[PDB]
């Protein structure tokens, strides 16, 4: 990858941990954010609104970091 390429390859792992872990709370908010937030990376293009997409996977991602 390089960018977007990339992108798409960060959240598909994302899933694989959550999908394996358990439990609600911190687990319930990050799932629904999850998948919606994929959708968004296809509904996006190569360049500009990339920026606010790529926010949104920042933040739940550090957000499994800790749990
Ligand atoms: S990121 C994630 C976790 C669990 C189910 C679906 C997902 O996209």
């Amino acid at each position: 990858g390089s960018r977007v390429k990339a992108l798409e390859e960060k959240v598909k792992a994302l899933e694989e941990k959550v999908k394996a872990l358990g439990g609600g709370g911190r687990i319930e908010e990050l799932k629904k954010k999850c998948e919606e937030l994929k959708k968004k990376i296809e509904e996006l293009g190569g360049g500009g609104e990339v920026k606010k997409v790529e926010e949104e996977v920042k933040k739940l991602e550090e957000e499994i970091k800790k749990l």
